[PDB]
């Protein structure tokens, strides 16, 4: 085979990444080592920043989300027995989030781009990268029962945490950032109307504890839970139990319960790479980064790796500015750390850690009482959740 | 499920580790991902030190090796028209090698697990360790369609270079070394009687060869290729022509050709991460290494690896000297870096570089001229080839 960008991932990176080069007229191929079903098997969750929004809608994958999506004009976050909003729309000048779930985005990109006829070879076991420092790399995986080829002019590693992308970089040339917090999110996923029309984070002395939704039908709900706890532990009862003793009377009252379509604990880390390229070859998405899911940034970052390297992509091909390239890595990284910074301070303000004496406790009670209680506060957490404006390039 | 060590993965390291604790009366459990027909399908040759002979001995699994194995008293290496052979028997005081493939080994230690009843958990899927730096760590995975917990005192990542267990340790304690050789093996395995009774390396113009065997009726024979080579653009005919132009006249002139069973083009590489070990968990095998196939020290090192940490783990469970299961990565890294110093040296006098000048080309000659007409050169050959003595550790 043969194409212009080799992509390695049919993930939501991959596909997003595959659909926008697809109408730029960018030959490009996906190799996915999973099967179709696989990948849309995963459950995963998802609260849209304006430019990933904006960026489904230039790949022309938007018509399901904007039928399907909820759009939020705020959130809020409750603590000390009361609730705290977020006008998101008002504070960033105009700006929402849309609540429509990974899964459902990753299904409208494979149907668009199974619509189109664009390559993509599932079950594409083995894959190899080679040449990465020449003008021709290429890469190779066995399909069907034989060795393939693909010769290309760049590759986007949009492989995930544990893809082989990242894996082909010589160690030398990487520094690796992380940090796994000290619990893990138990979510229950109900037939049941959501308790809210927004989001709540809720801060409590027993722990965390979020309010979520998928449809006027469905939520999803989650509470912290320490690392060895076991879902086995969890009846649909204890976790209705809990969740309303973390949660403010007025709305654990109105509380719809409920049995559970699908309960999971979840750990939340941290890791970031530097640099993310080497050669022709570019990481984008998880296969560069992890963040907790308390900023539902995971999904962003994907967005925003993928527009980057598609706008510089564009630059070389139509621009013969391939030099541009170069900057993949430290334009991507400013907006990763930021990210990664603002999903950190979420989660410190929002979880109960582990042998916390009494003053982290206020510290973290008051963190929560400044920013909601200020319009610059109130601004910062604003413009922070729905998303940061992207970096023009150049 | 509980148990005292706790094994990932299911391959020569895991399931020797596993019988000799099983030997030993130590409680141990294999997690392995695959099942064990995909293991098994894993064709691989083997050379087997003195060391792991007597180590498979040692775990009660050298029934079928000494009927089917062949032991070689020496070995040969070919270059400028003559065949120079090392008599390692003579050269060590008696120590030899045995050509028994590591398929075969792992069909032995396979058999030998089953028949005794130890605990083997197939298709263990998504293996996670936990709690390293406790005194109670344990691991995760999911079966059946359930997820599983295991706790355990240690744990040994016997599972591969592409395993979850290195990939468990933090980033920041790790220290990666590593090397691509600018070539790969064309190995192509034959129902033919081998042209000789012994291995035979050989050093030409044209590239590296070498000749091995199976047994009186199969033989394994490899020809040095560039790393885009394709395996479909080498038809049986091709390889025959182009073993025999790179091997002496008189063995070109014997050698008997035939329809090949399989033919693959596999990489040379090398790899190594410093420390081996976190906490309660110890990495052994390739999980930890990798080797060039040259001096078929990757299946030993294997071996040396799970030596050390069995004969660790009895020190700690019967002497109560747990502290010395902290010296496990300074001893094993001792013996890995010999080998890999070895097999770089192999796999340096025996290929053609490319781009290699004429001075390089004569100082290579020269030294396999000065290494096998000195009996002190001689000696170091045969000393590393059948394997340095284990560190007797403390
Ligand atoms: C339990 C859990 C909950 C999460 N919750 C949230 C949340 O609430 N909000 C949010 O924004 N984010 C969340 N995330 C993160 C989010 O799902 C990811 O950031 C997103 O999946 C990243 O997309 P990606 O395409 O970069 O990677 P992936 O979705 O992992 O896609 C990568 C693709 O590459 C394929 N692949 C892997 N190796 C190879 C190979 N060798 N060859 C070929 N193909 C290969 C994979 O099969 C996969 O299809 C969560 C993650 C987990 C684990
Ligand atoms: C093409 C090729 C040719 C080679 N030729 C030679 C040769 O001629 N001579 C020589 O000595 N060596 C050779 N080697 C090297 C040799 O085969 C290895 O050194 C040997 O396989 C190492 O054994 P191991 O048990 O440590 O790892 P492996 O054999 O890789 O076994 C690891 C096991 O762990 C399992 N596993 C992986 N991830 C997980 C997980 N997440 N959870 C659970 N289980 C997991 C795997 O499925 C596997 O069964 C060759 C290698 C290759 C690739
Ligand atoms: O199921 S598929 O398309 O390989
Ligand atoms: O095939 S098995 O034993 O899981």
């Amino acid at each position: 085979m043969k194409t212009q960008v080799a992509i390695i991932g049919a993930g939501p990176s991959g596909l997003l990444l595959g659909q926008l080069l697809h109408k730029a007229g960018i030959d490009n191929v996906i190799l996915e080592r999973q099967t179709p079903d696989y990948v849309l098997g995963r459950i995963r969750a998802g609260v849209l920043e304006q430019g990933m929004v904006d960026l489904l809608r230039e790949a022309g994958v938007d018509r399901r989300m904007a039928r399907d999506g909820l759009v939020h004009e705020g959130v809020e976050i409750a603590f000390a027995g009361q609730r705290r909003r977020i006008d998101l729309k008002r504070l960033s000048g105009g700006k929402t989030v849309t609540v429509y779930g990974q899964t459902e985005v990753t299904r409208d990109l494979m149907e668009a781009r199974e619509a189109c006829g664009a390559t993509t070879v599932y079950q594409a076991a083995e894959v190899r990268l080679h040449d990465l420092q020449g003008e021709r790399p290429y890469v190779t995986f066995e399909r069907d029962g034989e060795r393939l080829r693909l010769d290309c002019d760049y590759i986007a590693g949009c492989d995930g945490f544990h893809g082989i992308s990242r894996q082909s970089i010589p160690a030398e040339r990487l520094k690796v950032f992380e940090r796994v917090y000290p619990f893990g999110w138990l979510g229950l996923l109900a037939d049941t109307p959501p308790v809210s029309h927004e989001l709540i984070y809720a801060n409590h002395p027993r722990g965390f504890a979020l309010c979520s939704q998928r449809s006027a039908t469905r939520s999803q709900y989650y509470v912290q839970v320490p690392l060895s706890e076991k879902v086995e532990d969890w009846s649909d009862e204890r976790f209705w139990t809990e969740l309303k003793a973390r949660l403010p009377s007025e709305v654990a009252e109105k509380l719809v319960t409920g049995p559970s379509l699908e309960k999971s604990i979840a750990p939340l880390r941290s890791f970031v790479v530097e640099p993310m390229q080497h050669g022709r070859l570019f990481l984008a998405g998880d296969a560069a980064h992890i963040v907790p899911p308390t900023g539902a940034k995971g999904l962003n970052l994907a967005a925003s790796d993928v527009s980057t390297l598609y706008r510089l992509l564009l630059k070389a091909y139509r621009e013969g500015r391939g030099e541009l390239l170069e900057r993949y890595s430290a334009i991507c990284l400013r907006r990763i750390w930021k990210a990664e910074r603002f999903s950190w301070w979420m989660t410190s303000v929002l979880h109960r850690f582990p042998d916390t004496d009494a003053f982290s406790q206020r510290i973290q009670q008051t963190e929560l009482e400044y920013y909601l209680g200020s319009e610059a506060g109130l601004a910062t957490i604003a413009e922070n959740y729905v998303g940061l404006p992207y970096e023009e390039i150049e």
